[PDB]
């Protein structure tokens, strides 16, 4: 069972005793610190504070139990006993904490502030910093979705250049990713917030997530086609990927199918089996029901122009209203091997120098899309900026003099938009003043409450691309 | 609740209808492919069997969910219903899949089969694939011990070369990752992997997941020190840094504790506060009570060299029995940003050069330790190798002509140790002969039931340097 006392990084058992005497209010907030990355999606903490932060999170038994691991744990009794025992009997387990937050799928420029947290009781000075940890790692989603977002911007680009218009974007990235990430939980956080800015997904786990802890009115907020994987291409026999083939392109023969096709050798397989041995099997399908041929392997640029140069030859190309090269209806291919951010701005640029429209490809992204990502591409970071000590406050920070990009913001903040619609995180409690409009940061938990929800379908609109 | 059914890849729900008919077996195997990490260290199987894969993990309220969820996940009734409730019915919802596996902490040279997938049960040949996902996940924890044990070998000889033994060495590589990995539970399995080399963590739910899953004789497996962060340092004022660094000493006086030093000039905290202003508190502290000093910005290496040369001139330095520099036994660093293998190595080998032993530090290291990690780092891949169909057993096989490093096994497989100590994977059944002796795969799962298990204290000793 979770336990929030056991939650947290090791030393901050011992800060309690290291904070000025007579502090009664630590507030710390969250950005995307300033160091191409320029706005951030705000998405993922909804689901931390209904997963591990809201109701009694406190009890007897967790306080025993972290004070029996920190015994040990430190050699030592340091762990604050008294303090979590206040919480349980003051506030039935409930934390005396505020949190303020920009609403989820807001996108906001980097160096702003996104939450804030605040403890609510004087005697839980030390509770700001404590869920420090456990909030931080909201950095997972909210990068997720913000390079999630920039690939959707590089599909739409490329997209409304070689075909007029934005038809199927939602479903031109697709989510692969689900063996390729660290664990069942991140998969289904990753996937959610892939699914901010798309519609296709093989991560399941993502689907469970937003429907227990945002919820969605379309039947389901992701979605996949049948399809192949070499196993069941490669049990045949490698004398029989045909048979293969023509097996599971005829049980699915009314439904989009894709089957991966470089087993033993893609071009091989894209020449003589799909077009010309099977070819009487394709030509025969439905718009609605398209075979998609996958690639796998090998530099994916230069596989996908190989692969469309070869069907171009076998299978009759039209030319869409733009001018760029179409494939016949019922053919497309996904590229789902090596995408990343850069590798997929190569291959559609490289299709668009071919004249070959971006309405014949679609992507799938695994590890680049949910794994090979770290807290340092959006220096999110967390940071007392605040305190109040024996009455007084205090605009506190940081500002190391060998790294001036690690500098923290002071005082009470606030979120603003500007008349010409930038944005400004207003510092040392100047959002008192009202120069601008509201505080666009809104009490999203209070005292063991969360205040404010959003559904998906909110942060998908919030998000959406100019 | 955790679903099973729900736990795959979505393309996987659809394969029962492409395998050949009549297909009455499907064998997969896990390796860590052939083409730095020439050996990885096994780990982290057994929490997934424990957590996903045993018992009753097929009930008919979980067949309805699943159901229920990919018929609107693929706009189609494609959900094999009756594969699921054959399992429920027949074995009361255990899985008819064994599972043989390397012991857990035996180091393996890549390209070797680590464990094996089968069903047991004919009408099942389906379910070897669909855990695939799950299973292939064991990539984190393998490829974490792997890389934290890699970083164990460059401060073993570090070490040894410029003090002339390993003492401390099991505490030199510090887990800070908590706020820097991806979800709750990648934290918890990370940071178990790591502990397999080390013993000192922050990431408190490492400790948990090794007590239910595995075990250790000691009460814990890993420790900490009491320790400041910025927030406990710039609450103070930005005029009392030296006010805080005094009250954090003075309340951990008699334990180590590491105190953050940079927050607005690192370099002045060594040379004026630690160096003069509080130097009396630091020189009467115990051997077993070193104050350490945190740098935490700027560049790595010369941030140490920096420090280090300040507080040489501060504090009696020595010179060991290998010539090297050593700070008083009062007084330690430890560098805790931008620690990841390849900084690690730059940095002791900046130290070796300019003389300062490597008794004098150790590392945090954050995301280059749990995050900045992916699949293809050892080339963690599922593959299968083995199948029958109408009785007749076929070797199978995937060889992309443009990636020969795709190519996979054939046939059934087994793991023998030589005469010489190596290891070697025989392949198409032919290890019955045993020229080197036992298969080193032990059945681990099988038919619903763990069947073998090792402690935490076993898989530390496996994974050992020479
Ligand atoms: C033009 C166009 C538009 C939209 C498309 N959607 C797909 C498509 C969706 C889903 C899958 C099935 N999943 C996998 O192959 C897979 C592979 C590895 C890991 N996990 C899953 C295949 C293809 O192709 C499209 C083509
Ligand atoms: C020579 C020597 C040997 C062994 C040592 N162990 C430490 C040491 C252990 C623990 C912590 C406290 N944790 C953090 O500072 C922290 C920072 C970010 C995220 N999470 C935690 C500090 C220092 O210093 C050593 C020095």
């Amino acid at each position: 069972e979770f336990n929030i006392l056991l939650a947290t990084d090791s030393y901050k058992v011992t800060h309690y005793k290291q904070y000025p005497p007579n502090t009664s209010k630590v507030y710390s907030y969250f950005e995307c610190r300033e160091k191409k990355y320029e706005e951030t999606v705000f998405y993922g903490l909804q689901y931390i504070l209904n997963k591990y932060l809201k109701g009694k999170v406190v009890t007897k038994e967790k306080i025993q139990e972290a004070k029996d691991v920190y015994k040990e744990h430190f050699q030592d009794d340091v762990f604050n006993e008294k303090g979590w025992n206040y919480i349980l009997e003051k506030y039935d387990g409930h934390l005396p904490i505020e949190i303020k937050a920009v609403p989820e799928g807001f996108v906001i420029p980097r160096g702003n502030v996104l939450f804030t947290v605040e403890n609510t009781d004087p005697e839980c000075y030390w509770l700001t910093n404590w869920i420090e940890t456990i909030l931080v790692q909201s950095w997972y989603p909210i990068t997720v979705a913000t390079n999630s977002r920039e690939q959707k911007k590089i599909l739409a680009k490329y997209l409304l250049e070689t075909s007029g218009n934005l038809d199927g974007l939602e479903y031109k990235l697709h989510d692969f990713g689900y063996r390729g990430v660290s664990s069942q939980e991140t998969a289904g956080i990753g996937a959610s917030a892939h699914l901010v800015n798309f519609k296709g997904t093989d991560t399941v786990a993502g689907l469970a997530l937003i429907k227990k802890y945002y919820g969605t009115k379309d039947p389901v907020p992701g979605y996949s086609v049948p399809a192949a994987e070499h196993s069941t291409i490669t049990a045949w026999g490698k004398d029989h990927e045909k048979d293969a083939f023509e097996h599971i392109v005829t049980q699915f023969s009314s439904v989009p199918v894709s089957v991966v096709s470089d087993s033993y050798d893609i071009y091989n397989a894209c020449e003589k089996i799909w077009g010309e041995d099977l070819r009487h099997l394709i030509v025969s399908r439905s718009t609605q029901a398209p075979l998609i041929i996958r690639p796998d392997s090998g530099n994916p640029l230069d596989t996908v122009l190989k692969v469309l140069e070869i069907l171009g030859k076998k299978f009759p190309v039209t030319e869409n209203s733009k001018g760029y090269k179409l494939l016949p209806p019922y053919l497309r291919v996904i590229q789902g091997d090596g995408v990343d951010i850069n590798t997929l701005q190569e291959i559609v640029e490289g299709m668009k120098q071919k004249m070959w429209s971006i309405e014949n490809i679609a992507f799938g992204s695994g590890g680049g899309l949910l794994q090979k990502l770290t807290r340092d591409l959006l220096n999110c970071s967390f940071k007392c900026s605040y305190v109040v000590t024996n009455g007084l406050g205090i605009n506190v920070f940081k500002d190391p003099v060998a790294d001036p990009n690690k500098r923290s913001k002071k005082g009470r903040l606030s979120l603003h938009r500007t008349p010409a619609g930038n944005f400004v995180t207003l510092e040392e409690g100047k959002g008192d003043l009202e120069e601008y409009g509201q505080d666009l940061l809104h009490t999203v938990f209070k005292n063991g409450k969360v205040t404010k929800s959003y559904s998906f379908d909110e942060i998908r609109k919030n998000a959406q691309l100019n």
